[PDB]
Order: C-alpha cells, then sequence, then structure tokens
C-alpha cells in the first residue's frame, strides 16, 4: 500500500465520508419511509 498523499487522502476521505454519510441517511430514511408507507397503504 504505497498509494497515499495529501490529494489522494483528502479526495478519498472526502468522498468516503460524503458517500458513507449520504448513503446511510438515505438507507434509514428510505427504510423507515418504506415500512411506514407500505404498512400504511397495505394496511
Amino acid at each position: 500500500m504505497d498509494n497515499a498523499g495529501g490529494v489522494g487522502e483528502l479526495e478519498k476521505k472526502a468522498e468516503a465520508g460524503v458517500q458513507g454519510e449520504l448513503a446511510e441517511i438515505k438507507k434509514i430514511a428510505e427504510k423507515k419511509k418504506d415500512d411506514v408507507v407500505k404498512i400504511l397503504i397495505e394496511t
């Protein structure tokens, strides 16, 4: 593992956090919203 530097780090970390965070938020948001809308409409 030699690939590493100010840029590669700032970039990798930037997208890492942004992606991970956004993904998670959309995961719980869509998950709960789905279960609610589903149980609501279906029942």
